[PDB]
């Protein structure tokens, strides 16, 4: 037996603001991807993208592909400031 990859590891959101109409890379809404694998991949889960085309407060999950080809859901909060 073995501890997979979602089970060692421990990604944590971080709260971004950004301007309306602004991109967001799912990776730059992990806060602590310094104690993740460097070769994760982060993308944001279908449908829950932030829509930045509207002002105010937003929610999204990140998902974090780890090596082992185990995923991590991660809950988001993106402030769009107008
Ligand atoms: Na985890």
């Amino acid at each position: 037996s073995g501890a997979m990859d979602k089970i060692k590891y421990s990604p944590e959101a971080k709260h971004r603001t950004v301007e309306q109409h602004a991109e967001l890379d799912a990776k730059d809404s992990i806060a602590n991807t310094d104690e993740l694998p460097s070769n994760s991949t982060y993308n944001w889960k279908n449908g829950h993208k932030p829509d930045t085309s509207t002002s105010g407060e937003k929610d999204g999950i990140v998902e974090v592909h780890y090596p082992d080809g185990t995923v991590d859901d991660v809950n988001v909060k993106v402030t769009v400031t107008s």
